[PDB]
């Protein structure tokens, strides 16, 4: 499909993110690439404003579900790859368990051979010292499943992770994320029987690097319909 032969390589990415959580201004520019074929995502991110108000693990979901790994089976229920390359808006509220919610839109489609995700990002009612703004979380990540359902009452699907924050106290932040993908191109896209996406993530640090940077690797596999009985 015209999406489809998009994703048959490693491709370039660029992420951009403005962002304002409890009124303290910040901006991040990402660099990497994706490889749908494995599943494999790489990228390096860097806070150009200085320091991140925010742990870096609260904005890895915000920051690419077309590189996800579809199964022979399933390539036909990959809404993500079928919307390239003009791509699809993301609409979505992150709500972080007995604490503020992040607010975010953000635009994914083809700038030439690269693909670019342009994020705007607010935040209110953080508490000043609650896990987030307190900086309390361990820089660390976890399995976790996404889950995919067509919603064509708008030509787009739905999509929403639990996502489990290790804080250093032994305790977990929840953060519920709640999405909404609507193509931007008139041409007819992909709506998918119910499934979900196994993410894994590991982030870590770049040891030649100065600024407030997280590298970011995912795993992204489509997975929820089996063949057969």
């Amino acid at each position: 499909s015209k999406g489809e032969e998009l994703f048959t390589g490693v491709v370039p990415i660029l992420v951009e993110l403005d962002g304002d959580v409890n009124g303290h201004k910040f901006s991040v520019s990402g660099e990497g690439e994706g490889d749908a074929t494995y599943g494999k995502l790489t990228l390096k991110f860097i806070c150009t404003t200085g320091k991140l108000p925010v742990p870096w693990p609260t904005l890895v979901t915000t920051f690419l579900q077309c590189f996800a790994r579809y199964p022979d089976h399933m390539k036909q229920h990959d809404f993500f790859k079928s919307a390239m390359p003009e791509g699809y808006v993301q609409e979505r509220t992150i709500f972080f368990k007995d604490d503020g919610n992040y607010k975010t839109r953000a635009e994914v489609k083809f700038e030439g051979d690269t693909l670019v995700n342009r994020i705007e990002l607010k935040g209110i009612d953080f508490k000043e010292d609650g896990n987030i703004l307190g900086h309390k979380l361990e820089y660390n990540y976890n399995s976790h499943n996404v889950y995919i359902m067509a919603d064509k009452q708008k030509n787009g699907i739905k999509v929403n992770g639990k996502i489990r924050h290790n804080i250093e106290d032994g305790s977990v932040q929840l953060a519920d994320h709640y999405q909404q993908n609507t193509p931007i191109g008139d041409g007819p896209v992909l709506l998918p029987d119910n499934h979900y996406l196994s993410y894994q993530s590991a982030l870590s640090k770049d040891p030649n690097e100065k600024r407030d940077h997280m590298v970011l690797l995912e795993f992204v596999t489509a997975a929820g319909i089996t063949l057969g009985m």
